[PDB]
């Protein structure tokens, strides 16, 4: 039976895919090209699931043949049914102020070895695991990191003995989801996973598939894009909605955000791939976008591509910056920013800075933020005149060697506001 547990001690907050990742999880026998594993292992830790010591040795030889950086490769020995690590591996959440935990669930497939796998993931990472008794799949889940999550309708229809209030309450208790947005899938295919048509790229940005006017799903996808563009996001502005045109069922929304890199599956034509990559680059300033060709033996599909066959792994020692930015026209008369910073590594934080620029003058300048109370840092912009333009971002570091900015990418994409008070 599924191992349901109590939920984590609160407050709880699900970690978004665009927050720091300490690794990426993949599985052998493989469903991804070796070129992707090589690109991943250049800068990130790759954890490969294998069934035995013998399969570990087989994978090390294949990685060596392909020129993969073995110093960034680790293994978990566990039986698995499939390579869809997106769908059956555990979900990450912060809880109890400064801890990172794993959330297990009932995988919505008759794949009992995949379903059992999250306990091995939590044991490898040395983190606690909580069992949320819902039939779920990670491909059908995404969070903004501020309490919202989007899922297709199967989150309710595959949990039909529970009311929507009961399903919503489990997402609140185990993942800190205060808005569980369960929508009718707009894609007209069997899988009903959000990652085949939608992807948060930041707390204020969402990518939505677009198809030609006469495609049968055209209006459902336009309605979905208009729904996000019409509502407020976690940063108080309306969502920025970006569109990836699939002229022929290319899975352009099925990308992986891993730290400052974005891996986008491409399967042509080349000009249409370039257009899709340039949407990601436009939406995500400062990120490095990589178009990834599929493996010939396990190609990318419209309903199953790169995001489906990977899962980011959160940092157990995450240096977490919580910030609601000051954006756009600001009435004033005060312009005060606040950021909460917590070290899940239990390391002393020093320094916490605001990097800023006024009216585009010179370079960004750092100012130390004031620690008002443990983990709560503030900064007031002084001497600002009407119509002054401010660019800023947050930086923090701790004694474990971690360094983080808010927004994630830092200086390439600062927050901006205009002073309106005289
Ligand atoms: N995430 C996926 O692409 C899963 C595909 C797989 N064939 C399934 O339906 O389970
Ligand atoms: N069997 C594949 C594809 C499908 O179900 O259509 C998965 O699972
Ligand atoms: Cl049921
Ligand atoms: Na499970």
């Amino acid at each position: 039976a599924f191992q349901e547990t109590n939920p984590p001690a609160g407050p709880v907050r699900a970690i978004a895919e665009y927050e720091r990742s300490a690794a990426v999880l993949v599985r052998y026998p493989f469903g991804i090209p070796m070129e992707l594993i090589k690109e991943l292992a250049k800068n990130d830790k790759v954890i490969t699931i294998v069934a035995s010591e013998s399969q570990k040795n087989t994978v090390i030889t294949q990685y060596t043949q392909s020129g993969v950086n073995l110093s960034n490769c680790d293994f978990i020995i566990a039986k698995t049914d499939s390579y869809w690590t997106r769908d059956y591996t555990g979900w990450f959440a912060m809880y109890d102020t400064n801890k990172v935990g794993l959330v297990d669930f009932i995988y919505n497939r008759p794949r009992p070895n995949d379903d059992e796998f999250p306990k091995y993931e939590a044991q490898y990472l040395g983190i606690e695991m909580f069992g949320m008794k819902l039939k779920q799949t990670g491909g059908n889940y995404m969070t903004d990191g501020y309490g919202s999550a989007v899922q297709s309708h199967i989150a309710y229809t595959e949990n039909s003995s529970l009311s929507q209030a009961q399903v919503n309450q489990k997402m609140k208790d185990y993942l800190g989801i205060t808005h569980h947005d369960v929508v009718q899938d707009p894609n007209g295919e069997y899988i009903n996973h959000v990652d085949c048509w939608g992807k948060y790229l930041a707390p204020n940005k969402i990518l939505i598939r677009k198809v030609p006017d006469n495609h049968p799903q055209h209006q459902a996808l336009e309605d979905m894009a208009a729904y996000f563009a019409a509502q407020t996001c976690a940063w108080g502005t309306k969502y920025e909605v970006y569109r990836a045109l699939a002229t022929n069922e290319q899975p352009y929304t099925n990308s992986l955000i891993l730290n400052n890199r974005v891996f986008v599956p491409v399967n042509g034509p080349a000009s249409v791939d370039n257009d899709a990559l340039n949407v990601y680059k436009t939406a995500m300033p400062g990120y490095e976008i990589i178009g990834v060709k599929g493996a010939s033996g396990t190609p990318w599909l419209g309903t199953d591509a790169l995001h489906c066959r990977t899962h980011e792994v959160a940092d157990k020692g995450y240096l977490y910056i919580k910030h609601y930015p000051i954006l756009g026209e600001q009435a004033g008369p005060d312009y005060k920013i606040e950021a909460d910073v917590v070290s899940c590594a239990n390391a002393t934080i020093s320094p916490v800075q605001c990097y800023y620029r006024i009216n585009g003058s010179g370079s960004f300048k750092a100012a130390d933020m004031t620690m008002e109370s443990t983990g709560h840092y503030t900064y007031s912009f002084t001497g600002l005149n009407k119509n002054d333009k401010v660019e800023y971002y947050i930086s923090a570091a701790d004694n474990s060697g971690r360094k983080e900015t808010y927004p994630f990418i830092g200086e390439p994409d600062p927050f901006k506001f205009t002073c309106m008070n005289e």
